[PDB]
């Protein structure tokens, strides 16, 4: 699948006609430093059923600003440019994969 990306490629990911998990963390956020390793297992667990596309939020102001993406750790799931769902805060796997099941199903 996809992997870590930057601003001009955020778009070129989210436009795609498949589950693009955009994995918003940042270089300082205490809980995102603990969710990022949780989100490494959450990459592996379905690694080619979903794009996972991790980035340091501050580097991509584009469309981050539009969807209120200062609440990091944040996880938007896109396809076709359309965010079908958006999750925030350190959810465990059993809550994340449950909420996100509506694209893993």
């Amino acid at each position: 699948a996809t992997m870590t990306l930057t601003d001009a490629n955020f778009q070129q990911a989210i436009q795609g006609d498949g589950p693009v998990l955009v994995d918003f963390w940042a270089a300082w956020c205490g809980p995102c430093r603990m969710m990022a390793p949780v989100l490494e297992e959450f990459a592996e667990a379905h690694a080619d059923k979903v794009t996972v596309a991790k980035l340091n939020v501050d580097e991509n102001p584009e469309t981050t600003s539009q969807f209120g993406i200062m609440s990091i750790p944040t996880l938007i799931l896109f396809k076709g440019g359309e965010p079908v769902k958006q999750l925030i805060g350190y959810q465990p796997k059993e809550q994340l994969e449950a909420q996100l099941a509506d694209v893993l199903q």
